[PDB]
Order: structure tokens, then sequence, then C-alpha cells
């Protein structure tokens, strides 16, 4: 058909988010996956002082554009408190470079790792309901404006001040207005993907939800791996396709375990949304 919901992502590159590089000095690597670099951006104040940021680059050809989708995505998202905050983005002479929030902690992943033996500046169960909570809010927000995420992982959440988590790398991110589905045709996080994706490559808001549950599975077990001593191999596809599911990490409440098991429903029609999830993790906070 002739007539079209015009996605946001595919539209150029909005100009109002460049920057001057000559306005940034770079500091130390702060992760590799691209690689992002810590710097001093001049003039993102009114009142025009330097601020630290994060920058996010590549080394010197698939991952040149997945670095321009992240950054229209985030333009076409907007600013919301469990997003990482898109800052600028330089496109001129030079290489392509896409500024964002800096936050001090890092990842979520080794932050529960750091953390482990602490647990019980501490952790407790209320900081993982939280994040719980934190990150079932910011995908509902994706999901409300027809986004995907497709690599939802607690490697891909940000911890800033506040105990605040941040979604980031919307490197694999799509928006699915037009489509219901998004099949696709690169490396991607198996033990992160629910079946339909390995199987038939389609992805969904019921896929993204069932990565939500495996991002529990890693959080309420202190950031352990998925699927232990599991290589990705012919013996992993199948008990995935015959139905065999994780067990109940160490501090996962019953009711928390219970909304792992409904995302990893082989049917995706019952999975829950993530606007369901929001309701059901409030009313268990609540209860305390
Ligand atoms: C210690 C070590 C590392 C960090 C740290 C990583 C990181 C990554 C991003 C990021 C932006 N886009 N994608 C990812 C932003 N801030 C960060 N901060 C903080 C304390």
């Amino acid at each position: 058909n002739n007539y079209s919901y015009i996605d946001p992502t595919q539209l150029p590159y909005d100009h109002k988010w460049e920057f001057p590089r000559n306005r940034l000095s770079f500091g130390k690597t702060l992760g590799a996956g691209g690689k992002v670099v810590e710097a001093t951006a001049q003039g993102l104040i009114k009142s025009d002082a330097a601020m630290t940021v994060a920058v996010k680059m590549l080394k010197p050809s698939t991952e040149r554009e997945a670095l321009m989708s992240e950054l229209k995505v985030l333009s076409y998202l907007g600013n919301h408190e469990n997003i990482v905050n898109l800052l600028g983005a330089c496109t001129h002479g030079g290489p392509t470079l896409v500024i964002t929030e800096y936050c001090c902690y890092g990842d979520l992943l080794n932050f529960l790792r750091r953390k482990r033996d602490s647990f019980h500046n501490a952790l407790d169960l209320e900081d993982l309901l939280s994040f719980s909570y934190q990150v079932a809010k910011g995908m509902a927000f994706l999901a409300s404006k027809n986004c995907i995420h497709r690599d939802l992982a607690a490697r891909n959440i940000l911890l800033t001040h506040g105990r605040i988590t941040k979604i980031c790398d919307f490197g694999l991110a799509r928006v699915i207005k037009n489509d219901s589905n998004y099949v696709d045709k690169a490396r991607l996080p198996v033990k992160w993907m629910a079946p339909e994706s390995i199987f038939n490559s389609v992805y969904t808001f019921e896929s993204d939800v069932w990565s939500y549950g495996i991002f529990l599975w890693e959080l309420f077990s202190l950031g352990s791996s998925p699927y232990p001593g599991m290589p990705v191999d012919s013996k992993f596809y199948k008990m995935i396709k015959e139905g065999f599911r994780m067990s109940s990490p160490e501090h996962a409440p019953a009711e928390m375990y219970d909304i792992m098991k409904t995302c990893w429903d082989a049917d995706p029609d019952k999975r829950p949304t993530f606007k369901q999830i929001v309701q059901d993790i409030e009313k268990q906070i609540s209860e305390s």
C-alpha cells in the first residue's frame, strides 16, 4: 500500500543535537562492547559551565549505522527518567560521536557483582525490587512509543546518582509502528532472546518482555550468568523449545519468580505487558 506510518528513526539526522568537538576533552575509557569515554563538555548549560558526559564512539561497517540508529532512536524517544539521556552528537569533520548522560556507577551487572557479598551503601531486597520496578517502567515507556530494545540485559542498564536505573545501548532498537513484527537479517544475545526470535527471527513487544524475564533472573541472582555452564549449542536450543526454563534465583520473592515464568511462556500472547508488570511490582512493593 501507498499509505505509511512515518518512522521517525528513518528520518534525517536533526542537527539540533550537533555539538562542536572542540568543546569536548576526552578522559578515561568507560566501556567496550563500541567504546564509550568520559569527557567534559563546554556550553551544554545556559550559564555556560563545563559538565561531565559519556561519549560513545567507534574504532576505525554495520556498527557505523548501529550508532546512527541508536542516536535517532534516542532523539525520537525524548527524555525519560529511566533511559540514558541523549545530550548531543558530533557528525561533521571527524568520526561520529554520541554524547549522553554519565552514570557514575556504570553498568548494573558489575554493580550487583561488586555488591554481592555486601548484600543483605550495601544492597538489600528493596533495592532489587526498585531495580525491577524502574526497569519495567523504562520498558513500558519504550513500548508506549512502539519501540523494542532487543538487547535488554543487566549489562545494558546503568545505575546513576540516587540508585536510579537507566536503560542504555539502543544499537539494536527498532520502532515497530507499521508492522506488528520485526524480522532481522548480526551477533546476538542468544541467552536473552525469545524462542521466536531465535527460531523465526521475529522481534515484538512480547520478545522484549522475555528478555525482561531473563534480566530479573540476573537481578535476583546478583549478577549471575543465565543458564549457568550451558554453552550455546544444539543441546541449548532444544531445551528451550521443549520448554525448560531457569529455576528461581536465590533471593527472588515467589511473586517475582511468577513474573519471570510468565515472561518465559512459549506463547508470546500469554506473556504480560510491561504495563501489567509495573502494576504487579508496585503492589508487591506496597505490601511491606
Ligand atoms: C565506573 C565505571 C564506569 C562507569 C560508567 C559506564 C558508563 C556507560 C555509559 C553509557 C552511555 N551510553 N552507553 C553506555 C554512561 N556512563 C557510564 N558510566 C561509571 C563508574
